[PDB]
C-alpha cells in the first residue's frame, strides 16, 4: 500500500513524541502521582491472569 504517502504523517508523530520524550513533560508528577499509578501496575501483573486472589 505504498503510494508515496507518509511524509507529512511523520511530521506529526515527530512532535507528539517530542512532548513526552523531551521537556514540558513535567516528570515531577510521576514522582508524587507515581505512587498510585505504579501501585496499580504492581497488581496489573495479576490482571492478565484474571485470578485476583
Amino acid at each position: 500500500a505504498l503510494f508515496g504517502l507518509g511524509v507529512p504523517e511523520l511530521a506529526v508523530i515527530a512532535g507528539v513524541a517530542a512532548l513526552l520524550f523531551g521537556p514540558k513533560k513535567l516528570p515531577e508528577i510521576g514522582k508524587s502521582i507515581g505512587k498510585t499509578v505504579k501501585s496499580f501496575q504492581q497488581a496489573a501483573k495479576e490482571f492478565e491472569s484474571e485470578l485476583k486472589t
